Parts: C-alpha cells; structure tokens; sequence
C-alpha cells in the first residue's frame, strides 16, 4: 500500500475528530513491518490508550492499524484487538449485543441495539463501504435505538470479521440479517443506511427483497463506476486493492471482474422504494454520471450535494442530520423525533 | 437561563462531536434543579460515563452541566467533578501538569505541557471565551507540545476555577502566566491563541506586554460590540448574563459597565505584532464592524471568513489547520511542522 494514500485518509476522515492522530502520522514512514511502519505505530498508539482506559480511542487506532484491509499478521492482530477493545467498551453500554450468523459461505458478525422479544421495532441496517469496519459505527447504536429502531451495524463481505466473498449474490445479505433478528424486530419494515458500496448492494437487493422499504446512501456506485474505464484508471490504488481483496480477485483484474455489477435501467426500475443519496462534488471514486442515473431512473429519489471528497468528511454536521431526517421520514417515525431532527437540520443550513 | 438557548449551543457546538448529547437534550425540560432539568441530566450523564471509564466523555458532560456559568450548588458541583475527572484523565497522559497561581485578587489554575527546565520552548497561551472552561481545550496539550510549544491552557477571569474579576486590568493575566513558567519556557516569545473575548483581552494587553509576539483569535470583540446599543439589544441573553457574572455586575448594567473596553484607534496602533482572525459571517455576538476595524488599524492582519455562527463550529476541520498554520508561521517553528500543516490545510481546502 502507498503510505501517502493511507495518511491522506487520516487527514481527511480522522484528524479533525482525534488530533492525537496527527502525532502518530508523523512517526509513520512506510507500510511494512518495523518500528516506523503504519501498522506498528497504529497498534502501539492503540495499546497506549487501551492501557490508559480510553477504549474508543484505542478502537479508533487499532481500526486504523488494520486499514485498509487485512493483508498481514500485524493487521490481522490489529483487527482482533479492535474488535476485542470495542467488545469491552460496549459491555458498559446497556442494550448493545453481538450477532453471529453462520452461513454456507462463512461467518457474519454484527452489533445491534434496540432489539426486543415483546416489541416489534422497524429494522435499521447500517453498513459502511469497502474500508469501513462495523466498529466505526457501532458506538452510535444507542442513538439509533433511541429513535425507535432495532439497529444492526455490520460490514460488507471481506471487511473486518465478515468472511463471505463480495459478489453479486451478496445482495442477499440484507435479507439474511433480517432473518436472524425476526424474533426481536419488525423485519417486515427494514431500512438500509448503506454508505458507499453498501448502497450499491442495497440498490441491487431492493427489487427482490420487499422487506427493504427505503435506502439512505452516500456516494454509492451505480453503473458508470463499473463501465467507464478512463475514470477507473484514475481511481485511487487503495479502492482498487481493497475491492480486489473483497471480491477475491487481483488489482489488475478487479474492474473486468465487477463490470456486470452495473445497475441497468431494468434494475433501477425495480427499485420501488424511497432512495436518498448524499453526493460529493469532488468524489474521487464515483463518477458524476451515477448520481445522475439515479435522478433519472429512481421514482422516489432525494439528494443533496456537497463540495467535498468521498464520504463528505468536512460536512458531517450536515450529513448526519440530513441522513437521519430521511430515515425518520421513510420509516414514519414519531413526529416528536422528526421535529427535533428537522429543527437541528434547519439550524445547520 | 433560557433552556432553548442552552440546547442550541449543544446542537451547534457539541452534537456533531458526541451524538449521545442529543439523547440527554431529549430529557431536559428546564434549567431548574428538578430531575428533568439541564444541570441534573448532564451530571447524571457524566456519572454514567465516568463509572464506565470514559473520562473524556464524562469531562464533556460535567462541562455541560456547569455551562454557562456557576449560578447554583448543582453547577458548582458539576464543575468540581469536571475538573476532577479531567485531572484523572491527564494522569494517564504523560507531560500534562497543573499550574496554580495565587494572586492578590484570587487563584488562577491552568493546564500545561511541553515545559522543561533544560530547554526554552516558546509559550502558547490558549484561552476560550466567556462560557469556555480550561478542560475543553486541555486534551490537545500534547499536540501543542509536539509542535514545540510550552503550552498553557487557561480560562478567563470568573470562568471555571479562575477566581479573578473580569475587568480592564485582566489584560495583565498573560504576563503573570508567563512569570509562573519563566524557569520552564522561553517567555521572551509568547503567542496567544485566544478565542472570542480572550482575543479582546490579548489585543488590549499587547501594547504594554512586549513578550506577546502574536495573537490568533476567532470572533474577538473589538469596539462596535461595546458601543452599538442597537446591536447589543439583540445579543443572546446567555452572553449578557455570563458577561455580567464575570465582570461582577448585573444583566441590566453590563453593557454600560464595559463600554470603555472598546479598543480605540490609539489602542490598536499600539498593536505592533501579527494578529490572525477567524470571522463568522452569521456571528450573533460580534458585529461586522469589529473585524473591519482590525483590517484598517492592525499593520499585520490575517483573516478568513466562514458562513457560520460564532466560533465557526461547522468549520472546525478548516479552522484547526488555519489557526495552527498561523501560530507556526508567527513563531518561526520548524519547517517540517509547517510543511505538514500546510499540506493538510491545502487538502481540506
């Protein structure tokens, strides 16, 4: 992995939320093994905070150690202790449960909250993209539960502890998670807060999974991402390598491998549910043609655009409230919750 | 206090950094001392996170309980617990120490890092505004120390554990802080990173404190803030009440009391150092004419405007880098540090 690419992810998506990260960046010279390497430095910084009692700080740093995907025994150890340190933290928070699903293609693990035997709460499935482990979003589970959801936070196939191969049959993962919490939630009403590539997977699942009632995404790939080769040549190496790893192909073959993932107009027409999309004006990963294709073909499309890079990290104050407003509208959540968020949303604009 | 005002500060300056905050806001109906009151809910939320081992989260919540100023035994108790839980956190972080100055007019406390009897590192004095206690910024001391500074974080007179009366002689505070760390730092070269009202104090002190070599501020009141009665009538009640409390006057008299705080053209002509200024276009506290007067009267003025409310909380990613860049250029810090910040600062733009 190119270390400049790796550092630039921290600068844009982390430094502003934890400024100790800039101190660790300044001790990292390469991506190998060894005392000044990315993985070692991030692991040592996580041990320091873990031993100091800061279990979320330690979670962040061990997450960073494993980023962008586990390609080494140093990284595999990173993830193992990111998962474990977050497991320690979550126990001091009531209502956060581990879900384990054993499937033919391997094990999927997840974090949930707002689950109940006696009540039937609408399901919120939350997933990042291809470099985003589930422990990034899990801390937010209690807030999700407060808004009325049986909230499940997971990982795309090949990410974190998710063992499946990432392929077109992974669209079926929404439905299988639903099946696992059917005794503890209203799986008749599910909503996918599915960021980046997981948004693509959600779109693909919609036409043959009627329990999915709405999708809220940010910078999901659609069609041009998979078909436009010139654009692909300029896509960051980390995107290409990670997607190779997840699909179980190779950096040089992955775009040809995934060419038939393109959502056709027949596929978008089967999407008969509300779709919200947060778009980034400077997106390095998604071509402009993809958000446009959803605007043309999806019957109930809501969208907003920020002048930012992928995942709009400089616009989190706006995107957290906008994505949440969309989720509550789609699910017909309590007006009191909707007024609160919409008041907070009007405040930021 | 007006509980709606209180909740909006949390909405604009905190929620995006800690989403648990929105959960506690939903349980607060008033600013009394009942079980659904502001102070009780924030204290209960800090206890829960303190018992769980999240000492920074607890610090934040006890800070909120105390906010905007201690006017009751509940808030006083909040503050005492905020200071104590911050003290436990910082014992886990090597280099962070407590400074206590016993003055004629009362006791001032501070957090410092990067102090050394065998080196002479330039001083970075850091201070918030009138509702901003020490412990909000203290977590970033080690980052300040990493950039080469002998860093001291403190509070305005009457805020947090600072016992002084906030008056015109309070400009002498910077110089007295320097004196206390004269054996452990290069107090010939001091830089004030002084937000909001502390910015004004710093400007005031500059022409009679030659050890102050530069000021980096955000939304500092200058002149019009103090003299324009029409503007003052629409200033938020919490600003009015806090300022009355600090100055040891009353809400109905505070603007008449501080009318002579306005920095005259003679005052500004005595400011012979660089001053950087982050301005907010929707600033609800500082009239436009204040930034403009500094542009015309300060010989080395640097500035930048965001489309945001006071303290530009939606633009933290940008302001952390811009203010830091300014501090490092001002202080002739190592070019390796300036290159890294200026790279980060070009990425975020």
């Amino acid at each position: 992995n190119d270390v400049a690419e790796l550092k630039q992810y921290v600068l844009a998506h982390v430094s502003a939320q934890n400024a100790s990260a800039d101190g660790v960046l300044a001790r990292i010279d390469d991506d190998g093994d060894g005392p000044r390497s990315w993985t070692t430095q991030w692991i040592r910084a996580g041990e320091e905070r873990e031993q100091a009692g800061d279990l979320l700080a330690a979670t962040t740093f061990y997450n960073l150690a494993r980023f962008p995907f586990v390609d080494s025994p140093g990284r595999a150890e990173a993830l193992r202790r990111c998962v474990a340190v977050f497991d320690r933290w979550r126990r001091t928070v009531p209502g956060i449960e581990r879900l384990e699903l054993r499937l033919p293609g391997g094990v999927v693990r997840a974090w949930a909250a707002g689950l109940s035997t006696t009540e039937r709460r609408p399901v919120l499935l939350m997933t990042g993209g291809i470099v985003s482990i589930k422990e990034q979003w899990a801390p937010i589970l209690p807030e999700l539960a407060r808004y009325g959801f049986a909230a499940v936070v997971t990982e795309l196939p090949g990410v974190g502890e998710n063992e499946l191969r990432y392929d077109l049959d992974s669209a079926a993962l929404f439905g299988v998670l639903l099946d696992a919490v059917a005794e503890r939630a209203d799986t008749s009403r599910a909503y996918a807060l599915a960021l980046s590539f997981s948004g693509h997977l959600a779109l693909r699942a919609a036409p043959s999974e009627p329990r999915l009632r709405g999708i809220v995404t940010a910078g999901a790939p659609v069609a041009a991402f998979f078909t436009d080769k010139e654009w692909q040549a300029a896509v960051p190496r980390v995107t290409v390598d990670t997607l190779a790893r997840l699909t179980q192909t190779t950096p040089a073959t992955v775009f040809d491998h995934v060419r038939n993932w393109a959502l056709t107009p027949q596929d978008l027409a089967g999407v008969r549910i509300p779709v919200a999309y947060v778009a980034s004006g400077r997106d390095e990963i998604i071509p402009p043609a993809d958000p446009a294709l959803l605007r043309t073909h999806v019957r109930d499309f809501r969208t907003i655009t920020h002048d930012d890079v992928h995942g709009s990290p400089a616009h989190f104050p706006h995107t957290r409230l906008w994505t949440l407003a969309q989720v509550l509208e789609m699910s017909g959540a309590d007006p009191r919750h909707r007024a609160a968020v919409d008041g907070a949303l009007a405040q930021v604009e």
